[PDB]
């Protein structure tokens, strides 16, 4: 029915990036598609009726399988599903509302020698240059490099030109690869790319309506 979320899966070692980046990727999402930073709604803990979603540009779910129970994974496994989801709120006014977001987007502990639902999964690691007690050194991370700035971004840093992480793209074939995802600015770009594609797809008619 409506456009086919695009789900975007960063895991890695703990501290080493992947939620800075989970946020930096979301904000900048929500600011192409709807020209500021707060079309984004984060996962609580228990989502039991989608306090305050409004069909968000993006929708962030952090550590995505670690609570053994498994809530996350079963809403999760709603949001990408075939038929249409249909999230439970408290107030009638906004009940039977469908589940439309652009981009979803979950930060994982797992390891990956359920999966096969995600366009984008990316390790993220810290590199030495910027690593500090196993962890990402962000305020090195964040320092201004005085380049001109990218796109919706106010200025250059490590964090998101490629100099302070290493992304590594997980890839389902072995000899039809998708291309490396190698610094922030390309995998937003590659996320537009994608959501433009599924809306188009979603938009055009074959018949003329």
């Amino acid at each position: 029915s409506r456009p086919e979320p695009v789900v975007v899966c960063l895991r890695g070692k703990s501290g080493q990036g992947k939620s800075f980046l989970a946020n930096v990727l979301a904000q900048a999402i929500s600011t192409h598609f709807t020209g500021a930073a707060d079309s984004v709604w984060y996962c609580p803990p228990d989502p039991d009726h989608f306090d305050g979603y409004n069909q968000q540009a993006v929708v962030v779910m952090d550590d995505l399988g670690q609570n053994p129970d498994g809530k996350d994974f079963k809403y999760f496994a709603q949001m990408v599903s075939t038929t249409g989801f249909i999230p439970p709120m408290a107030s009638l006014e906004d009940k039977g509302k469908p589940f439309n977001s652009k981009v979803i987007i979950a930060t994982s502990n797992l390891y990956s020698g359920l999966n096969r639902r995600f366009h984008f999964d990316i390790d993220v690691s810290a590199k030495d240059g910027y690593k500090v007690n196993n962890k990402l050194d962000i305020i090195k991370a964040l320092e201004d490099t005085h380049t001109n700035p990218v796109a919706m971004f106010q200025y250059d840093c490590a964090l998101l030109n490629g100099m302070a992480v290493e992304m590594k793209r997980l890839q389902q074939d072995v000899f039809k690869p998708q291309p490396p995802i190698l610094n922030v600015y390309q995998l937003v770009d590659e996320v537009i790319e994608r959501v433009n594609l599924h809306e188009k797809v979603a938009s055009q008619p074959i018949f003329k309506q």
